[PDB]
Parts: structure tokens; C-alpha cells; sequence
């Protein structure tokens, strides 16, 4: 009936319509001729800045129920004046907080959005050096880790400025394991991290040689070479992996870090671009257990675990990969619980997401979601989100990919 | 322009140029992607263009493009359409058309097999009784005592101002779903509606969990007729587990032949409303979807209790552990019964080889990532890490409304 996408849940038979998608002011990669929804990474003039700024200020005043008021029209005139004399403008602190949270809420690929209202926003817009960035980051890590009782947080560094260089954190995460290319062609540690490891070495880092060496931070303040900073070990909480019934699993010496803190994304609010704005939550167990440890192009431990479980690895039909993978995931969950470090399994996460979808249906008339990323990498059809159709679209404020600084 | 397509495990890049041959719209627009939706929301010059395109594909396929036979066949089609508003395919064109529709099916992980398809021409069918004979022969051929062979039977095309030939069942073999008035369903909940239609058309119902349904067959503008399949034609595999001796005690079983019968086959603008086709099962369809889906037989909790797993909490991954044992039971049992089946690992591996064949052959291959990636162990298969482009090519299989 209504002129909006109809959206079905096939488990429950329930129907909704997404009206929120009509607020998208930015095109995705799909056309009526072909769907490109499965691609990971598909491919200012003051007039364009102003329309984005106005849109965000409207968003802000709506959220505090003062839409159309005197303070709304004054903030609008102030932003236009600011832009008129300087080419850019600045956010009030409470505007920054609302934007950072709206950006997380708007992120289609995040299954953890039930939590979006509980985000601690650290304003670091006064930072003027790389040393100072290191201080802010350390504080963030400390606050976010909270000795294993993890708290969502984001630290926002100064925005892109006309005729000045960007604040950048070169590492893709605040905590990452080194990946050392060996003379045979293979990689010790995390192959995902080969490039960043070699950049750290060029910049003067004395390299380790373990499978789990924590990388130093490479931090770049405006118009300056990046500087190297070693994280003090006591700040970086790690969890050794053991299995509840398989006693040998502990002998593998596997481990992972507690804090998933992404640091290379661009946070865009009202046309303003924050090139350095690391944020962190807590892991879903399949991220560590299935992706980081079992991806063929990552740690690739599946065959090793399977051999220890004495499975038949000469034939697909023994389901040795599925069997090993479940035990690895169980080890991740059990170890994190034993260490009292916050973690969530893929069943509890997806159930909480279904609740999130129901909330946003009422609050906003929809919720942008990327099915391929929301559905977990193991046990897909055993979670409720698998049977839930989703509509994917770009809303702003937004977290965005950005080119590597080198 | 043309999509850049990357495999994230191997770092290799292709470009899809096949998609430029798509002439029919999908559901997506640049404002929003609707790729996860299961079903679509909803003259003579048009028929002539689709007809001309298909004939061109056919003569190109046999390397005789431009031949005298080619030019004449285009005039034949043009003469039939100008005179009658429609036209008919020759058997060879139909055989080609059916294979191309399979080859073009973006949701099918089994397309490495696309050239090996037996095509039965049932276009000289005039009654429901005749459709039944054709269907029984199809099942007999396809089943082949456990050595499954892909096949399709094609019934008369749709015609203006006449009802359609239809098989009302979604698959030729399906288990009944009886709704007990205390809410629950005995049997397959996916089939409650078809089960009820059968009963009021005069079927005496059973009361088991695996009662094979009769077929409702409809000749144009006639009420459908009921036909019970000869029990010897329906091959079933009882499920047991290689190590859990209690598993056989569950009484689980499934049929060998996945034979879809409600899709529409479109070739060169002609529409075949009844064109059932079958191949063989991939184990996850039975183990994960049919037996473990919450809105199907939903046996996860039962198997979990038998394995003495901690059902109290999600963090024990009881669901994942039971699911794996069920899929293992399916593989073991089909293999023990000498019935064709492929596991999701072998299947996705063969699909990758297919993407590669098709890249060289046609410059791309339409694929629906959400459907190609198996319902358990997604990222442990190569297809997970492969980007895919989805679009509609003709000839094609399409959904069509339920005839009731
Ligand atoms: C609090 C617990 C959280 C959980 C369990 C969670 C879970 C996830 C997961 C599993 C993914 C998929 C990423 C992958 O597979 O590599 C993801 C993506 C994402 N998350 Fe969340 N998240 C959480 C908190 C946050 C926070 C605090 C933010 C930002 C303020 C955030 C923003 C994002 C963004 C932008 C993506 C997409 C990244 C990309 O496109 O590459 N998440 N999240
Ligand atoms: C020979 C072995 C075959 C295998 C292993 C196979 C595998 C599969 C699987 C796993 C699906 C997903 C279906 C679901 O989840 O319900 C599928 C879908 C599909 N298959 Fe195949 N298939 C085979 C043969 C065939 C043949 C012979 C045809 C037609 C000539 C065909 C046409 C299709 C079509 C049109 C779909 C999409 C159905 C829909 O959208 O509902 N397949 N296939
Ligand atoms: C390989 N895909 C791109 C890529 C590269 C590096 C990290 C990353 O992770 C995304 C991401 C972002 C935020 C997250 C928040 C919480 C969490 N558990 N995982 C999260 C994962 C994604
Ligand atoms: C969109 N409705 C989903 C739906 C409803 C009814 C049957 C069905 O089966 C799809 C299907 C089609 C062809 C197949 C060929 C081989 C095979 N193993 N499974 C196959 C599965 C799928
Ligand atoms: C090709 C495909 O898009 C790619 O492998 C995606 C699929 N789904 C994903 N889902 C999550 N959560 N994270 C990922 O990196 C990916 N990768
Ligand atoms: C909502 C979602 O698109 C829907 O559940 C799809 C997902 N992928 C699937 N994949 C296959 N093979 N079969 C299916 O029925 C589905 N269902
Ligand atoms: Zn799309």
C-alpha cells in the first residue's frame, strides 16, 4: 500500500515499511540494473557545506524538541555567518555529542547499535600536538577498558581545516598485532597488519618476533611527520584463550586483546570532517573466534585445531571446519567470561539487534542495515537476523572510510 | 561504469561487463539497496524484441550467426507474431533456453552443472491426467535409484485469454503440515496451506510428521485435480548419525529429490507457468534450513537435549553444536543410502570454479551473495570472501503468484 520499501521477517511473518530511507541525501552504489550490495568498498564549496550544516542543525534542534524556535533560527544564522567569514564553522559541545551518537546509530554494518545511546564522548578538539594525542588516546584506552568492564567511548580530535594538514592516526586500530613477513613468503603474526608493521619499522620501531606483538601507535599532527608511541603494556588488556573441556587448547598459546578500538575512520557531522576520531566498544565473539583466528588470510588456525581434535581433514564432508570453528568460538567466549572481560556471543548480539530494529521502527520509521555484515560469519540461519529483510542506505552524521595517509 | 569485483582472500580483481546485457530492473535504486528482500514487491514490439534477442543467442550458441537458417528463423518468428500476437519455440531452442535460464539464476550455487540438464518437452499436454504422467516420468528419470540426474519438464506456454497450466505444489515432493487446533503444527509448517487445499479437494489426510503430499494439477480454466504419487517413486533417506547411536531414534527422514514446481520459466518473451525442475540437495538445505529453521521442523532444542548440552544459555553455543551434528547426519545418511548429495564446502568450491569459467566465457556471472553463502559456516567457505554482482539476464526463472 504505502510508497516505501516493504520489509518482511520470514520467521515471524511480520511486515514493516521503512520510511526513514526517504531522509537519505547520499547515493549508494546500487542501480535498478545491478545490485552491488556485497562490495566492501564501492567507489568545501560553501554552498554544499551550508546545506549540510543546516540539515544537521535541524536534526539537532529536532532531537531536543526545539525545532522552529528562536534558538534554532539563531544557531542557523550563526553557522551561516561563521561560514561566510571563515569558510567553515564549529560545533557546540552538545552538538558534537549528538552527532557522534547519531553517527553510530546511523552505521548500517554495526550489529551493536542497541547500545548507541550509551556512548561516552571525549572532546579532544583542543589537541595541538602528537604527544597530546598520545595522552588523549591512553586516557581513552584506560576509560574504555575499565579493567575488563568495557565502556563504549569515542575521542574526537580537531576537524579538517582549510589550508592546514589533517590529524591522523595511521593504525587501523589502537591495538593490533604485528605481522612480520618471513624470508620464505609467509607471515608471522597477523597478515592483515603487514603494511602498518613495515611503516612502524621504517619510522624507527625496533620490531619483535612473536605472533602477538602489540604494534606501536603512529600519530600524525598537522603538517608534520608521524611520531611513534609505544603503549605501556599495563594499559593493553589481553585474554589468553583456553577451552572449557579440551585441555590442550590452552597449549596453543592463543590470545586476543580486550578492546576493539577502530581508529582510521572519518567521522562526518554537518559537513565537518573529523579525520581522527577513534572509537571503541567490546567484541562479539565471532569477530575474534571466526574472522581474526580462522580467516584463511588471517591467523588461519582452523586446520591446526582440527588436527588436535583428530578430525578428518582430507574430506569436506567430515565438516571438520565447522567442528573446529565452533570449538574456537567457544574457547573465545569461555576465556573472556573467565577473565571477566566484557564480550557478547553472536546469538545474544543478534537478538539484541532485533530489539534495536523494533525500537528504531517506532522512533524513526526504519533502520539502515547491511544484511551481509549484520548476519554472523558462522551459524547464520540460526540467528534471527538471517530471516529479517533489511534496507541499506546512507544517513548523516556518518562514519566513513578514508584513504590511508601515506 | 562496469563494477570492479574483488576476492578478499586472494586479493584478485575482475570486472563484470556481462551486467550491461541486463534489460530488466531489480529492486535497488541509488537511494537504497533492497538486495536482502526475498520476493519482488510486485504488446507485440516488446515480444518481438525479446524473441529476436533469444533467437540471436541461440544461433550464436551454435556458431551459425548470420546463416541462412538464422535469418529465416527470425522471419518465421516475425511472421507468427505479426499474425497471431505470439509464436512457438522449436525443441532445440527450448533445450538451449532452459539451460540458459539455469545458468543465469543468480541464487543457484549449483550452476557448475548448467550444461548437463535433461529437458523433457511436455508442450503437447492437454489434461491434468497427462501432466501427472509426465511428472511421474520426470521423477523416475531424475531419481534414477539414488544416482540423481538434473532434469526439467516443460508444460504448455501461457496464452492470451486462457488460464495457465499450473502445479499448485511448490515442490513435487513435500511433507504435509497439519494444524492442530492447540496452535502447533504436525509436519512441515511451510506446507500448512497446501495441505489444507489438498484436503478440501478430497485427500484423506494422515497424521504423521512426514506424510508425502498428493499433487494438485491444473489444466487451463479447470479446477485442479488430485493425484497421489506412487510411493515407490518417492525415494526417502532415513537419518542416522555415524557416532550418536540415539540419532536414528528421532525418526527423522527426508526425500532425495529437490524438485521445484511453482516457478515460471521465461524464454524469448514466452512464459512457461508450469516447468518443474530438479537437481540434487546440498546438505545445508535439509540439515540447517528444513530441519532447524524455527518456522520449519525446528529440531535444534530436541537434538541439543539428547546431546546433554546446556540449553540454559546462548554462550554455550548449543545451537551451533547441534546444528553441526544434524548436517553431519544428513551427509552420512545420504551417503549410506547411495543417494546424491553435496556438502556446502564442496558446493561453494565448485561455484568458485564456475565464477571463473563464466568470467572467461561471458565477462561475468550474476550471483546473489546472500543466497550463495551457506546458512552455517559462512566465512569458512570461499564464496563468503568473494564480491558478487546481482542482475537479471534472460532466459530466466521467475516467481509467479499462487494460483489460488
Ligand atoms: C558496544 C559494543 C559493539 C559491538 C558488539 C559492535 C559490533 C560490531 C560488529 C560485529 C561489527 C562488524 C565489523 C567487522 O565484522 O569487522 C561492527 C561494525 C561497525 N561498528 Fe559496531 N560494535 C560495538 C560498538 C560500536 C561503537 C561504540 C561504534 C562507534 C561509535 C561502532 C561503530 C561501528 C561502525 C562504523 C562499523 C562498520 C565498520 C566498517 O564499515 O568497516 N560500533 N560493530
Ligand atoms: C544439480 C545440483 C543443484 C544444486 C546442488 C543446487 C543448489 C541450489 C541451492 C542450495 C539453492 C538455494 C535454494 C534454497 O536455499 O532454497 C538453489 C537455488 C536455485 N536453483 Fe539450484 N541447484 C541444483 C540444480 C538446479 C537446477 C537443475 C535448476 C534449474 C534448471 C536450478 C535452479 C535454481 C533456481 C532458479 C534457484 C533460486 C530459487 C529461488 O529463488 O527460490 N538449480 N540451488
Ligand atoms: C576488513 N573490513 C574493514 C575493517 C578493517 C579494520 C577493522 C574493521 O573493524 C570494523 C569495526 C568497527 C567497529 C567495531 C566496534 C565493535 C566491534 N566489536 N567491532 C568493530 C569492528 C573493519
Ligand atoms: C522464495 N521461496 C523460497 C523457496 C520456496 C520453495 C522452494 C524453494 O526451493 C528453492 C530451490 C530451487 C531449486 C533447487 C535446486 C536444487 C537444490 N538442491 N535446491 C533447490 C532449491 C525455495
Ligand atoms: C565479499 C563480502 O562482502 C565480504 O567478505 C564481507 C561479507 N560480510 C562481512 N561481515 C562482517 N561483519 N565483516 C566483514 O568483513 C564482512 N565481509
Ligand atoms: C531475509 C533474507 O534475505 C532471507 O532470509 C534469505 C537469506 N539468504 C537465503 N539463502 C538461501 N540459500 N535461501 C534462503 O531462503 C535465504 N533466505
Ligand atoms: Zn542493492
Amino acid at each position: 500500500g504505502p510508497k516505501f520499501p516493504r520489509v518482511k521477517n520470514w520467521e515471524l511473518g511480520s511486515i514493516t515499511y521503512d520510511t526513514l530511507c526517504a531522509q537519505s541525501q547520499q547515493d549508494g552504489p546500487c542501480t535498478p540494473r545491478r545490485c552491488l550490495g556485497s562490495l566492501v568498498l564501492p567507489r568545501p564549496p560553501a554552498e554544499q557545506l551550508l546545506s549540510q550544516a543546516r540539515d544537521f542543525i535541524n536534526q539537532y534542534y529536532s532531537s531536543i524538541k526545539r525545532s522552529g524556535s528562536q534558538a534554532h533560527e539563531e544557531r542557523l544564522q550563526e553557522v551561516e555567518a561563521e561560514v561566510a567569514s571563515t569558510g567553515t564553522y564549529h560545533l557546540r559541545e552538545s552538538e558534537l555529542v549528538f552527532g557522534a551518537k547519531q553517527a553510530w546509530r546511523n552505521a548500517p554494518r554495526c550489529v551493536g547499535r542497541i547500545q548507541w545511546g550509551k556512548l561516552q564522548v571525549f572532546d579532544a578538539r583542543d589537541c595541538s600536538s602528537a604527544q597530546e594525542m598520545f595522552t588523549y588516546i591512553c586516557n581513552h584506552i584506560k576509560y574504555a577498558t575499565n579493567r575488563g568492564n568495557l565502556r563504549s567511548a569515542i575521542t574526537v580530535f580537531p576537524q579538517r581545516a582549510p589550508g592546514r594538514g589533517d590529524f591522523r592516526i595511521w593504525n587501523s586500530q589502537l591495538v593490533r598485532y604485528a605481522g612480520y613477513r618471513q624470508q620464505d613468503g609467509s607471515v608471522r603474526g597477523d597478515p592483515a597488519n603487514v603494511e602498518i608493521t613495515e611503516l612502524c619499522i621504517q619510522h624507527g620501531w625496533t620490531p619483535g618476533n612473536g605472533r602477538f606483538d602489540v604494534l606501536p601507535l603512529l600519530l600524525q599532527a598537522p603538517d608534520e611527520a608521524p611520531e611513534l608511541f609505544v603503549l605501556p603494556p599495563e594499559l593493553v588488556l589481553e585474554v589468553p584463550l583456553e577451552h572449557p573441556t579440551l585441555e590442550w587448547f590452552a597449549a596453543l598459546g592463543l590470545r586476543w586483546y580486550a578492546l576493539p578500538a577502530v581508529s582510521n575512520m572519518l567521522l562526518e557531522i554537518g559537513g565537518l570532517e573529523f579525520s581522527a576520531a577513534p572509537f571503541s566498544g567490546w567484541y562479539m565473539s565471532t569477530e575474534i573466534g571466526t574472522r581474526n583466528l580462522c580467516d584463511p588470510h588471517r591467523y588461519n588456525i582452523l586446520e591446526d585445531v582440527a588436527v588436535c581434535m583428530d578430525l578428518d581433514t582430507r574430506t569436506t564432508s567430515s565438516l571438520w571446519k565447522d567442528k573446529a570453528a565452533v570449538e574456537i568460538n567457544l574457547a573465545v567466549l569461555h576465556s573472556f567470561q573467565l577473565a571477566k572481560v566484557t564480550i557478547v556471543d553472536h546469538h545474544a548480539a543478534t537478538v539484541s539487534f532485533m530489539k534495536h530494529l523494533d525500537n528504531e521502527q517506532k522512533a524513526r520509521g526504519g533502520c539502515p542495515a547491511d544484511w551481509a555484515w549484520i548476519v554472523p560469519p558462522i551459524s547464520g540461519s540460526l540467528t534471527p537476523v538471517f530471516h529479517q529483510e533489511m534496507v541499506n542506505y546512507i544517513l548523516s552524521p556518518a562514519f566513513r572510510y578514508q584513504p590511508d595517509p601515506w
